[PDB]
């Protein structure tokens, strides 16, 4: 019908990319990975989730995950916004979802993920809205940062609701270093050194710190005097040269961790207290 | 016309699966049925009851009812969206509820239930257009948990405002019992003694932490059996297992069951005063 | 062509059924019928009325005098809805808002009634249609129950504002009694104390409490009669059995009055207060 | 044709009907009659007003004038609706507001007057459109009491912003005697007593009350008489009796105008403010 | 065919009677006559300007004045509205605007004029078949006073959007003057201090202004004092009568400008900013 | 079918003519010239970007750098908009976008250049299948001028997004001098102090700036005081007469750009933040 933005989100890296959290992704291989395999089990009792709560900082791999699970989706994935923006006069973007479950089944093994549900009355009209829907083989998920704001029901809908902490200096350390996969580097770096500066960093922190310094050392040396747009060979032993410490020194001073760590702690509080698994 | 469209509307299980709620179930065993059997006292003053109220948190079997009534049901239930959608090209769909209930008298005998119905113009544009479709025999419900927004005249027009606690430990008992029913379960439980540890739950809970003991039969097993294809020990055997304390002792800790209910507390002082039987 | 949806809206009991309401029944008595049985002297200046005000609490015999005076009236009612549809085809219907009072000339003296108009730009442009097409004998009038939402012109443009006044101890006498027609009943019953129980209250309570006590005729006896088929004694004995006052003991505890006497009291306050007579 | 449908809009009691503003009638009796009597000084710079701007608290003498100068109306007026359908078949309903003025010269110097015409896309096309189809002799009007409504060019196309406050009170004194036409009355009446309590209200306020004191008088009478057919010495006598002030006092104490002077006193300041004389 | 609409759009006093403007005054002799004398000047660069934008408060002359330019203008003109108000039998308009810039140089360069030209998807169909059309050697504008509506492709394809704000008090006493034109008036006379009350008044007001101490003569004469009707020889003295400052005196403290200077100030700074010149 | 119109695609200068930007002059040797020659820095993280598009004002080179690169290139280039009209009889442009990448990847490493982005429903046929496509180092580039026309999340798709200055200042004079071209005019003419104070300017706006002193050729001279209708040798000597350096100082000073320096303050803070490079 209207479907230019409905049929707008049909949709088409590794898995263990991302380093973390044995309970769930030992939960999600299980729940995912094993029904195709094992039908017979997952039953009544026995049958698996198709979504739960969730929550964690951004720039915390949640998005990213999204496409290591899309890559592992030998499955069907269908993309979201959070914004079914009809108007006054188009007034109706709920039943849009009511063609949603149409794909569902259509790409009958699907799968779907949003961030930030929390996103007036017409709020409570289409948020209201998915919940019949809500509930043939089929996986979704969801996400915030502000738990906080868990609003109606899904303390109760939903199965597992996790609040992700930030990973320790002893992760952060296994982590640039699994960010400094293949890079030129001086051996000055104990990475458990400068993990002491790191504590506060996302893993996107870490990123762009590692990204800071590859840029660095570009413009360590007569970056600015080009060949006049040519070749130079020492321009292609940049990539022969290596980060050092003070390569990253600009980087160090230059990244932060910039975040609210007591939100962390509130949300954490929560995923404690009506924070299901 | 969106005639099909209100043909969107088109409908095409067991009792003792649900527990509690007797003075309810023979209320609606006698009130729904008994007027197929007895037309000539279900009559006049012995009307049957069209409609009522109703309240309560959900997940509280109330879309699990509303199911196991339809595949119960003897009569012809029609497909219910609150998402009578709201063109600018027509602009009215109340008036597609009189086509309704034109259906509801052409399938003379007939269902319907929706549920947080609490649901600026449109609102009391097209609620108050149903208002005058409100007013042969036929039932129809709704539900929500906002009774708080017990909007204009709902309380007042029903029969009946049903609020519900969480169950006790007994009610607890038989739902424990019918959850585990057919289940791989070992005998040296006291599932009476585990419904002692369930303080103040849904029966959701009961059945997710059920479940909860149900995975923790593969947390117990070598769970780390991700050879893949290769069926070996897993394959072979989960009917194995039989689920013991130990199982949903974990289960317990993994719960954070939903928030407070201090709003179920609420209408609970509401579901006395101003709220109906 | 949409005016055969005017041939749909073409139209085609006792004052005894009914208590109080002295001054308007006088009124409407006298209004209506008295010059239809005197046309010569009340016309001209004294001119007959065509229209008045209206508003209160909802389940206050509106629909009940609605319809009663639907089977009484010696005259041409036309039946009433809020759907003068909008199309974006034609978007206007307020010419058929002008056919209805052509069906009120081709039905020279008509009755019409409408509740809650409350019914943007389209809302104000059909309505002022309407108070174009407003201004050979008719009358017509309407009501709502937020004369606080009294629009723009319409307190101005009626003679008499009406406030729906709760029934009082006598009002509830006779109103039970009248719902107690029919009604083989135990004579302990003292409606007088009965009376003085159910303040706070309506007709409807009265309506929906002498069914509280009716399915209470069964519910006396060993409910559970789920022999099914087998005719159980009491399904001939079903009249049999009496009202008593543990029926109403029983209903009067189940029963809420779902009323907030504070807005039909404030609109109490407007009925001395830019409320008529 | 829809042209066809102008001709539905075709037209074919006296001024000291009405009372006050020797003001306005003095610019009406001039600007209408004394040009087309005297077409050699009203000409040129001397040219008479074809329109302008009214105001006042509606169902105060409005449409009443609208009539009675039609019944003094010795020219062409025809009739005028705010309703031309929003066909989506022949492009625009404006089509025939510019054949408007066609059939105007056609058929003579012609009058013109609406209320209410404050009066989306379609909206704003069609006003536009007969903002060019205004711009020999012809003479239009309209009015409304929707101070707001001096929507884009409004202020400036009404040369004198005219508006009627609430009645003084030797107003209130003529206008009762006005009111009190063609009444048996009783000389007991002091109409500065009566005036003076009757204070703030409109004229339909008087008009309704001397229709009030007026079914009083059967309110007194037996109207208890309900053998009905059987005629009563007083449905000879109806208009035999006189009207007292005692029955006015019941029409004081029966009526609150419905009308509080929020808006007329916002619109007392807009004639003022943006308001021409 | 229908077409001849077009020839139905087909048109055929003075120029200068204008205070103001000077500098647009200069342009419109220049891009419009001496083009139609000397093309070897107006060529390439030197070519006439093609089209702009026009708008400000409305009745200042802008609608006007173009009676005032094709009365002068030797060239062509045919006259303009947004009337292409298609059927569902045609599906189609612009098909006359083929013909119609092929109507302008059948005949001539010609002239063409509209105003409001602010004015589903039906625009994008006249629209984008109107702008390539769009584009021997002819002038064209256009106007409104909704630059809040302004377009970027004709803000764009336009060469200048000119604003006026309202005149100043010598222009002002000048039109004073010019509008004290064939008037019977006074030696008392200072009309920079008639000029001075100019708060918020544009031309029109002047107009109107004079026209109101016209109306104001017969005023200090007795009307509704009839001379049967007669033509007093009093009538003739207004003839003879001469108007006074003392005469509009009661015109300036009884009128608003009926106006709101702020949406004048927007577009006055839109103008500016995103207006071109 | 539109293969030889697809060999119209096929394309094709000093870079340095392009000036300013020297760090995306930088860019566009790591984007052209070492993702030829060297990827081995440009690897992993530093690997070669997809492409992007531009905020800008026009008049801004855009094309300009665009060939530059593309004859400097050893990559190739395309002639590309977004003005692929399509057709019944080409039936799909987005099989051209699929032929677009099939060239794409004929040509290898290629360049392709396009906006009039947001340039009907086609737009997003074709839209949703190059966004679809789009995953080599073969480098493609698009643009635009507003900073709002980041669709949904195709700048978010990109690899930057970038805001642009104004242009550098010979340029300004030497580009006033090919507009100026064969021109009647001074020797004195100071072109870089004309190219000084053109600060927030672009090139259409000088060549109406050309037209504007053009014109200042006459109002320098009286346009009231004709010859009489005659045209005197001085009349046709504006065309021989000089424009000079203060003939441009109304038209340098009161002519003004008319636009919006603090969004583009925005957009730039765009590209600064949430904007890469
Ligand atoms: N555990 C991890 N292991 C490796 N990389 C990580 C990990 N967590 C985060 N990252 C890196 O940080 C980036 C953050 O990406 P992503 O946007 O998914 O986080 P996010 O929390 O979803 O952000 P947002 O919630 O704002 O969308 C990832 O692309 C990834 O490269
Ligand atoms: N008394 C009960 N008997 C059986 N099952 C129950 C009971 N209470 C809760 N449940 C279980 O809880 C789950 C959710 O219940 P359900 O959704 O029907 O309640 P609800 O009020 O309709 O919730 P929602 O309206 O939010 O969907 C069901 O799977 C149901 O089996
Ligand atoms: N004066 C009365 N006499 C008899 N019954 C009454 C009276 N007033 C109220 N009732 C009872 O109240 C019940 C509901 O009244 P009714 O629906 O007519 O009011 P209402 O304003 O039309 O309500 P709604 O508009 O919400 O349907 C009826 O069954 C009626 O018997
Ligand atoms: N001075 C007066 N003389 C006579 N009647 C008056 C006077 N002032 C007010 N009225 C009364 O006002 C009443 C209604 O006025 P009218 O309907 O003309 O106004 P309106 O605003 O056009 O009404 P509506 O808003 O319903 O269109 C008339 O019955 C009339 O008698
Ligand atoms: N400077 C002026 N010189 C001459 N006449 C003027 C001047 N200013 C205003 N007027 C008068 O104002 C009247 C209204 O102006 P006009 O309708 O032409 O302008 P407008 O703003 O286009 O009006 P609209 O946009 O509402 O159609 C004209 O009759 C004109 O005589």
């Amino acid at each position: 019908y209207i479907v230019q933005a409905v049929r707008g989100t049909m949709a088409t890296m590794s898995l263990d990319d991302i380093i973390g959290m044995h309970d769930v992704k030992q939960v999600l291989h299980e729940a995912v990975t094993l029904p195709l395999l094992v039908p017979e089990f997952f039953q009544g009792l026995r049958s698996p989730w198709k979504a739960m709560v969730l929550a964690g900082p951004p720039g915390t791999g949640k998005t990213l995950i999204a496409r290591a699970i899309a890559s592992e989706s030998s499955s069907t994935f269908f993309t979201v916004s959070s914004t079914d923006l009809s108007s006054k006069w188009r007034g109706d973007s709920e039943k849009i979802v009511r063609l949603l479950f149409e794909l569902a089944r259509f790409y009958a093994p699907s799968i779907i993920f949003i961030d930030q549900i929390d996103t007036h009355e017409a709020s409570r009209r289409v948020k209201s809205e998915f919940l019949v829907q809500m509930d043939r083989r089929v996986f979704v998920l969801a996400a915030t940062n502000i738990p906080w704001e868990l609003d109606e029901a899904l303390r109760r809908r939903f199965e597992k609701r996790i609040f992700i902490p930030l990973p320790d200096i002893d992760a952060r350390k296994k982590l640039i270093e699994k960010s400094m996969e293949g890079t030129p580097k001086s051996d000055e770096i104990n990475y458990d050194d400068l993990a002491a500066r790191t504590e506060g960093f996302s893993g996107a922190d870490v990123v762009s710190l590692c990204r800071t310094a590859a840029i660095n050392v570009l413009r360590r040396y007569d970056t600015k005097s080009l060949r006049g747009g040519e070749l130079t060979a020492a321009m292609e032993s940049l990539k022969a040269e290596l980060v050092r410490n003070i390569d990253f020194e600009a980087a160090l001073q230059a990244v932060s961790p910039s975040a609210g760590p007591d939100t962390m702690l509130k949300c954490k509080e929560w995923c404690d207290s009506f924070g299901a698994m």
